[PDB]
């Protein structure tokens, strides 16, 4: 029913603890929200169930950073720690790789490798359960966190090249460490095995998350935000070189 439309790219398993590493290209423009975040779906149910989330958002007016958060608490009365860091070259404009570890003792972020956030205890202790890996694109209502909506500048594409994914295995992995690969993805195909492709919406979002704007081309993954009914892509995919 929304005017816009989104997408989302989610891994099918959730699972609990890992270390998660994605290599791409983000999209802004002012009023957007470029992501790759962990998510315990269902946390959005206002049931009295708590909230377990973890993100890496661009938001579309601030390209030269991105927003860390922890969502905890419940829907309704969310519990968060929005901090911004950093990216260069900026986020939308060069291929960068976002990490995520999650333990039961911390969360930390890296971009090529290097730490821009570690949040030890506290609201990591309330990150039970399990999560999803998820990536999408989309616009905010909240012009105050995203800017206001620049629809001039849409279409706009997020570009994943690479995916891993690593299983915690404490004093298990490689050498003594604490994680061991468990799989990646290369993106030369949409694995349906593996992932799905988001429907949906929720209060707070303009756009429609869509099937429809998820492209595979020349191996990458692309999320696309469009204004509605002009849901395509057909331009060239970026270099990661
Ligand atoms: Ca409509
Ligand atoms: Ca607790
Ligand atoms: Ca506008
Ligand atoms: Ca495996
Ligand atoms: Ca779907
Ligand atoms: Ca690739």
């Amino acid at each position: 029913m929304k005017d816009f439309s989104g997408a989302e790219l989610y891994t099918l398993e959730e699972y609990q603890y890992g270390k998660f590493e994605a290599r791409m290209k983000m999209a802004a423009a002012s009023g957007t929200v470029s992501s790759m975040f962990l998510y315990q779906n269902g946390s959005e149910i206002a049931d009295g169930r708590p909230w377990v989330e973890v993100d890496i958002e661009v938001l579309g007016k601030s390209p030269g950073s991105f927003q860390s958060n922890i969502i905890t608490g419940k829907a309704g009365a969310q519990k968060t720690s929005e901090k911004h860091h950093a990216v260069s070259p900026a986020a939308d404009q060069a291929f960068h790789t976002y990490g995520l570890e999650w333990t039961p003792n911390y969360v930390r972020w890296t971009v090529d490798g290097q730490e821009v956030r570690k949040t030890e205890g506290g609201q990591v202790s309330n990150l039970t359960g399990t999560q999803g890996l998820r990536f999408n694109l989309w616009s905010s209502e909240s012009a105050a966190w995203v800017g206001q909506f620049d629809e001039s500048k849409l279409p706009l594409f997020q570009f994943i090249n690479w995916v891993k994914v690593y299983k915690y295995t404490p004093g298990q992995g490689e050498g003594g460490s604490d994680f061991t690969l468990d799989w990646t993805d290369n993106f030369d195909t949409f694995d349906g095995s593996r992932w799905g492709k988001g429907d949906y919406t929720f209060d707070g979002n303009r756009v429609d998350l869509t099937d429809k704007n998820i492209y595979s081309r020349d191996g990458m993954l692309i999320l696309a935000l469009t204004r509605k009914g002009q849901e395509s892509f057909n331009g060239q995919v970026p270099r990661d070189d």
